[PDB]
């Protein structure tokens, strides 16, 4: 790694706070920039459908996500998305960089380690969020 390691882009923290306090977004997808020096915003969404969220997860690549998980309650959920079929290089750098983003985000209720689509299903996440 570099001397300072990966940084969190200002836009990423801004987007997170806008979601957390303003409900500006339903979810945010974060990723490493191509230089692998910063965690940036890949995409935001206001789509209320959980399926719309799942359909944006790359089947063979990694990302991080924050989801405003709503049910009947609104809980901030952090996802690490690291599918089994992603390249080893990618899995490793996303694992090594995760702490930089995760430690920068205050107010996450639940963390999900997503390695397949069963682990990130709405029902699986609801079970996690509602227990703890």
């Amino acid at each position: 790694g570099s001397r300072s390691g990966v940084a969190v882009a200002d836009e990423s923290l801004t987007a997170f706070n806008d979601l957390k306090l303003g409900k500006k977004y339903k979810f945010i997808l974060f990723g490493l920039n191509d230089a692998k020096t910063e965690i940036v915003v890949k995409e935001t969404s206001t789509d209320p459908s959980y399926d719309a969220f799942l359909e944006k997860l790359p089947e063979n690549d990694c990302l991080y996500a924050i989801y405003d998980f709503e049910y009947e309650e609104s809980k901030i959920v952090f996802f690490t998305w690291s599918p089994d079929t992603a390249p080893v290089r990618s899995k490793m750098v996303y694992a090594s960089s995760k702490d930089a983003l995760r430690r920068a985000l205050n107010g996450v209720s639940t963390d999900v380690q997503g390695t397949d689509f069963s682990e990130v299903s709405y029902d699986s996440v609801l079970e996690r969020v509602s227990r703890g």
